[PDB]
């Protein structure tokens, strides 16, 4: 496989390590939901968990999390894939924010301005 | 010799987690966090012995008090605790839920006094 | 859905990270020299470190024959860039050799067979 | 319990959690031998691991293991117990020396003189 195929073979091996719980190197607790996931992509998408795992920064403002938005957040990074609803546009949109994750920000824009 | 060597070790385990240097838990409650080695916890805490086996990081999100965490976790370091009926309702809440279970019959037995 | 351009982006990323050992797990240690790597990437590649890595957290791993060869079979695990030749087939074949990777072992063997 | 009681018994938890592997974080591969450790622990007793752990430094000089020495120096931090016998001095010496821990250098010297 070149780039491309090889990479999309990578990302969706490390969805399955999720999916699975195995090979996966950090879990959340938030609203009684545990989540697994790996430090390494979570950095790979998003500026504040780079800037939290290895820069060790603005910890506090996880409590930021909910259960809904974070297990969108998740699907996203792994999947590029979203399920937003009405339901769990806000929470999405509260995470994506601190997350500073763009497309995910713009997908509940979208789907508010409907 | 195993028992200044413990002395030891536990003390470099507390300069750690003040410092937050090898850590393997954060905690965020109240607008604060706090840093522990889950290794650690695992030695007093079933939750900690259960849960997270085989993930390096966890992120919680879900301790009820910062007051009651704070006391635990300076037991789990120094060896220090008191137990009056001001911060009894702290400490049991986290050693509860902590499955901390000789902090429990601390607290329960000292819930009980006319 | 842009998975395609999402994977690549997500894999970039990875190579940086693991070029500046910034959230690596996996140390190597070979021929006086070290490698940083991440787990789950090189768990997405070989059945070996698939099998090994499960239930690990930190691994440091001082049992590599040598670097040149590894350095090639984890370039390959990142970016799919791998260059075969009758220089440095014999690098990669010991590696590849060492963690049972089927394909690159047939890849360098077929690769030697050149009369 | 005091603080010398405590201390000694989250390390023997610590050394319990070492017999099966499994609230480790650190797995050693060296001569075909898996150790596993907590590198807070590795950290508290010898100044080189300390310095890896935190700092990256001098990742090469890992390069000098065997799995005698480090075994036996493993043991020393968890137990404050070393078992030098003849045939394994020498490579608790070169485990010994670049780790930075002058207890067991010189507890393999009063072994290889007398």
């Amino acid at each position: 496989s070149d780039f491309p195929q090889h990479s999309q073979h990578v990302l969706e091996q490390l969805n399955q390590q999720r999916q699975l719980g195995l090979l996966c190197d950090c879990t959340f607790v938030v609203d009684g939901v545990h989540f697994k996931a790996h430090k390494a992509v979570l950095a790979a998408c998003s500026e504040y968990f780079k800037m939290l795992f290895v820069d060790q920064k603005d910890v506090v403002h996880l409590d930021i999390s909910n259960a809904a938005g974070l297990g969108q957040v998740l699907e996203f990074m792994y999947t590029a894939k979203l399920s937003l609803s009405p339901e769990n546009v806000d929470d999405v949109l509260a995470v994506a924010t601190f997350l500073q994750m763009q497309d995910i920000i713009t997908a509940c824009h979208a789907l508010k301005s409907l």
